[PDB]
């Protein structure tokens, strides 16, 4: 039940991604969601070759051309990315056989002797899911960013709590005193799906402020302008549920050093004394080591299968260079 068929093993590596739409124009033409998911197995099924020591991927044309076309600006601009080359010709050849197309990667050549400089780092990937907050702004790392975080983080070794969040209620339309910073997030609740959209924000939002020296509050139920204190109304959620939800996409966030020391307390919002609904708090103390919001973004051939990269593979593989 995949994308992917492996065809041959090493040193005959072949990787068979099925259809895939080819040429610029045909390409805008599909909806989104045809255009991405091609991508995603295009790239995917890079990653792993550029990983395991070379290979070819084995592609259907989709389109239906009298003549060869190019290979599409997205997928051109992923395989540039993925492989930090502004020319595709340093790791990737073409060739059209038949209804059949082949893209030929030569292996990420990481332990080399160069004259690069700049940053090659051990392993490829599309993401580190690595998030670091900075101001009021949260920022995906990059290669670069994440190996020396990774590797300055630990090769050598501040949490103040806002006495706001320890009241027993807060009142509709109260103004929050404090303005959104380096320690405290601001966000509205979502009009409808609440837990959909709570389950969205909190892994980026909360391994963001894991990751920094002093950690953060993570504060919902505040309106973006106004700054009152709005929350959701009791009637579209149950504050059981939104507790737990909240409590275990944070246990579901991937970590490499050990728990986040943090808490989630539910506050309810009252209105003249009578419940209108709940507004919701996360504090996170900063952990030492690194939290990741997803796993991070990349794959590799282990045995016969293309199977993802654990954290602790990953984050393992990137600073043994």
């Amino acid at each position: 039940d995949s994308s992917f068929m492996l065809e041959s093993s090493y040193p005959d590596l072949v990787i068979n991604i099925g259809k895939v739409t080819l040429g610029e124009g045909n390409r805008k033409k599909l909806q989104k969601f045809q255009r991405e998911e091609e991508k995603a197995k295009v790239v995917k099924a890079a990653c792993a070759l550029l990983n395991s020591g070379g290979g070819v991927i084995q592609l259907e044309m989709a389109n239906n051309d009298k003549h060869p076309v190019e290979m599409g600006l997205d997928l051109e601009e992923s395989l540039r990315t993925l492989t930090q080359s502004l020319n595709l010709e340093a790791f990737f050849k073409t060739k059209q056989e038949g209804k059949c197309y082949y893209i030929f990667v030569k292996s990420w050549s990481s332990d080399l002797f160069t004259e690069d400089s700049s940053f090659k780092p051990r392993i490829c990937s599309l993401s580190s899911s690595l998030y670091i907050r900075s101001g009021t702004s949260v920022l995906l790392m990059n290669s670069r960013d994440a190996f020396h975080f990774l590797n300055t983080r630990k090769m050598n070794a501040l949490h103040s709590p806002y006495e706001f969040f320890q009241k027993d209620h807060l009142e509709y339309g109260e103004i929050v005193p404090f303005p959104e910073s380096q320690s405290i997030e601001f966000k509205q609740f979502s009009t409808k799906r609440i837990q959909e959209y709570v389950k969205s924000i909190i892994p980026e939002y909360i391994s963001a402020f894991a990751n920094t020296e002093e950690g953060g509050s993570l504060f919902i139920g505040v309106d973006d302008k106004s700054k009152k204190v709005l929350g959701c109304a009791k009637e579209k959620v149950d504050c059981d549920s939104l507790k737990k939800t909240i409590e275990n996409a944070i246990y579901k966030l991937p970590c490499v050093h050990c728990q986040i020391d943090f808490t989630v307390k539910i506050l309810n919002v009252l209105a003249k004394g009578e419940l209108y609904g709940y507004a919701c708090v996360i504090e996170v103390k900063p952990f030492c080591g690194a939290i990741f919001s997803e796993a991070p973004r990349s794959w590799m051939v282990k045995d016969k299968l293309i199977c993802p990269l654990a954290t602790q593979d990953w984050v393992n593989m990137m600073l043994d260079t």
